[PDB]
């Protein structure tokens, strides 16, 4: 379709003129931010991004692309690189290092400067970095974790954790040498590192000895308790602290949230992660929205500020199965979580950062004709005489042989939440890539953030900007 | 391989540090652009970026991710939305449009507003939007265009042509109606138009009548003149202008160059496009540097200051190939003429953008080990037993089936410069991909280039800073 407004060169000419008008009103604070909010949407590189603003504006009434996401209307931009020390193409485990600690490390491993090695529980002491949560909290300050995942997994382990493997979930993941040497549990480590003050998201099965019914799924016995040790680290956690709750529902958490006198809050709302947002259950279940909503209303009470982790945890899960429609609505759910953070905070003394930790093999090409669904068809057909789908990817299950040929597909086909798009070589998961990723900010020392840096960057402005961590100091006024 | 000096928390912690006190140091300045030049890197998006800096990196000393491109050096990024008004994914004519003139249109035109329909030649008029090098020139200033294609291919035309089909580079191709009704190829759009001072690229065949010989090829008939009208556009452009000279050698180039008193320079050196930098006569062709370099000889003349079009055009080339070793090495040579043209020129009176059209299905995946060639194989094999390369495309012709099975591939195959990378779907070309790209500013006002734009922004911030266009009366301070 070809939108009659556009034909017109005054269009774009006032449009231009506006973004003229608007770049030149901006100005660096000299005033340091209160608070520090990074969204981490997992997995959602640049082609992600494009694609989520083309269907989040079809789902509103229009065309697509060029209806603004909330993390497009942040004002200042970098591309980011995301190499780890050992591998190209990264993971998220030392990416989070990178993002939140300020360090690059090796692939797998979580808190631990490139000296460690993965899966080598003896290389761990002396290499530990700590978090500018970590930091944050030292400084006084209320700090929350907020996912869609287990917050036992790689990113929001990466705010508290310090592990030579990410996959150390709970003391049953532990090898008997490991634990004989002293090497905790991430689950363990997310109660007794550090005070942490919202923790909301998946993850319940970690915290309670095997044999534990979860309570949402007591007649499924995989869903149980895994602990080894016997502990009960939910107890545990309460016990340590006055006014602390914990929930497992959506019912409790916004109760939770409304009460002064809670200070404390532990919600994990499914024994793993939760579930995508196309299944999610709105009686039960928390959105990322409403995670956020109820975190931000007990940090900010806070007179000193917060920090809070929020990551879109599942944009990755999605594209790892070649199920664009599930990694694009997980997107949209994300950029609705940063545009609520942005209705309850205030750009005058909070630096906010939307970033993600590595990209996916994902593609978005053909030459599909202006407001065409993005689960649709390339215009015309293929060589082999067969439809191909506008979304693909390099690698990845999606990837197809039937009676040696690769198959045809139609628009219901393709527009359905179970497709999978097609890929060139078969994975059982479709690969993270390597290239460059996008940062958002805005706020107080937001200005800051340009250009091409590395990733580590990203947790060096959000100390820089709260005059934390190795830069108490800065040269900045208060908030 | 894990480099030492990584390992330790404080490489990370001083580089971060350096790269706070850069950010912390730049100032917006208050004065004008005397010069503008626009770098455009054909099919080059974000995944292109990083795998060009990998490559590059390993062609010097180095492990690859950590060595800066010249273009990862400009203190300005922007992401820039790529959509032409009817297609989600665009081409080179219609996103031409919006960088050169600031106004989208629609798919295979140029230098239209989006009324006018592709191929219809009485559509045209009433439509015609004018570049900002087209107002550089009315405003006094010398312009000059450069390019590895044809100077009549869709990127370079945007700066001089109105056409609604792009494919109409000499009278041969433009249907006898069309040509009844005064639609005027690219080619005598070129000489025509306006005053060009530098035109320097392919595309010698177009200028000449049918049987003219090519004078590097004057026994392949096919390289020939094409023109039925009997014109030599050469002769005509030279005959229009005191100091002008042709030449179609890189000798005589660099000899021009250097003659103050040639004042206007059309330098062609294939019939077609130039060839791939892999396959350049180094006595008979100039480089894309030497272009770039000779460009700048004469444009520096004029004390009112010049408007520059240097192109990496053959990226694009690669990618459509799926041969990744083209697209790359492409890439780099466009690297090294943005780093000689920034030795060239001053940034205290130059803005300098670097960008791309449009992206590619080009993707960098497998988890490959730190200083590995980014044309190796993926570590592990895949699902269906055979190896894999790091670099896909999403589709295109390295799509294969022998003896109806994907092909096991090795590593000196795929570092070969004929290798094509597989894709999920076949076609003859690889197709564009409608992602996000970058936009790298340095210079006066490139402070402007921020967040997420139209394309169109790179036009109407280029237009500013030098105080053309709608935008006499910017506020601005002379350069
Ligand atoms: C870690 O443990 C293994 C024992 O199997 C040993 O080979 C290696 O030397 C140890 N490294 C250190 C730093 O002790
Ligand atoms: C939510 O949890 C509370 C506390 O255990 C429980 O009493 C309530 O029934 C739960 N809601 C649902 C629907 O299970
Ligand atoms: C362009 O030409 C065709 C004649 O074949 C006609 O159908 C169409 O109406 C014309 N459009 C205009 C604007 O004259
Ligand atoms: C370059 O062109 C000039 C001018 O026609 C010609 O005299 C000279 O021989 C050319 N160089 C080569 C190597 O062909
Ligand atoms: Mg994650
Ligand atoms: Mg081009
Ligand atoms: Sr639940
Ligand atoms: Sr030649
Ligand atoms: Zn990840
Ligand atoms: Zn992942
Ligand atoms: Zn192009
Ligand atoms: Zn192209």
């Amino acid at each position: 379709i070809i939108p009659v407004e556009e034909e017109n060169p005054d269009f774009w000419n006032r449009e231009a003129a506006e973004a003229l008008g608007a770049a030149k009103k901006l100005q660096p604070a000299q005033t340091a931010a209160k608070n520090l909010i990074i969204f981490l949407g997992d997995g959602m590189g640049v082609s992600t991004v494009t694609a989520a603003r083309i269907l989040k504006g079809q789902k509103k009434d229009k065309l697509g692309p060029e209806i603004p996401l909330a993390m497009d209307r942040f004002p200042y931009v970098a591309l980011s690189k995301t190499y780890n020390v050992d591998k190209h193409v990264p993971d998220s485990g030392a990416t989070a290092t990178a993002y939140l600690c300020g360090v690059k490390g090796n692939f797998q491993t979580i808190g631990l400067s490139a000296a460690a090695r993965f899966n080598q529980c003896n290389t761990t002491r002396g290499n530990e970095v700590i978090s500018v949560m970590n930091r944050a909290k030292k400084a006084g300050k209320s700090v929350g974790v907020v996912t869609t995942t287990r917050v036992q997994h790689a990113s929001p382990a990466g705010t508290y954790a310090h592990t030579v493997n990410r996959n150390w979930y709970s003391d049953a993941d532990v090898p008997a040498s490991a634990r004989q040497e002293g090497c905790q549990d991430i689950a363990t480590q997310l109660i007794s590192n550090m005070d942490i003050d919202v923790i909301l998201g998946g993850g319940r099965k970690y915290m309670f000895r095997m044999g534990t019914p979860d309570p949402e799924y007591p007649d499924d016995y995989s869903q149980g308790g895994t602990r080894l040790d016997g502990k009960n680290l939910v107890q545990e956690w309460l016990a340590k602290r006055q006014g602390a709750r914990y929930v497992w529902n959506r019912t409790e958490l916004m109760q939770a949230s409304l009460d002064p006198s809670v200070t404390h809050l532990m919600g994990l709302f499914e024994p793993g992660d939760m579930k995508y947002e196309i299944h999610r259950d709105s009686t039960l279940d928390p959105s990322l929205m409403e995670m956020t909503e109820a975190a931000l209303r007990l940090l900010s009470r806070n007179p000193r500020g917060f920090f809070l982790f929020v990551e879109g945890g599942r944009i990755d899960h999605g594209h790892h199965e070649s199920r664009a429609y599930r990694a694009l609505t997980e997107t949209i759910m994300f950029d609705d979580a940063i545009e609520r953070a942005g209705q309850l905070t205030s750009e005058e003394d909070t630096l906010s950062l939307v970033t993600a930790d590595h990209s996916h093999v994902f593609s978005f090409g053909g030459y599909p004709l202006r407001g065409s669904s993005i689960f649709g068809l390339a215009p015309g057909k293929a060589r082999d005489r067969k439809a191909y789908t506008v979304l693909l990817y390099g690698n990845g299950p999606g990837y197809v042989l039937k009676d040696g040929a690769r198959p045809d597909v139609t628009e219901s086909e393709s527009g359905s939440p179970e497709y999978r798009q097609q890929s060139a070589v078969p994975l059982d998961e479709e690969t993270h890539a390597g290239e460059d990723v996008a940062v958002f900010a805005r706020g107080p020392q937001a200005h800051l953030v340009h250009g091409v840096q590395e990733q580590t960057f990203i947790a060096h402005v959000m100390a820089f900007a709260a005059c934390l961590e190795p830069y108490t100091a800065c040269d900045l006024a208060p908030p």
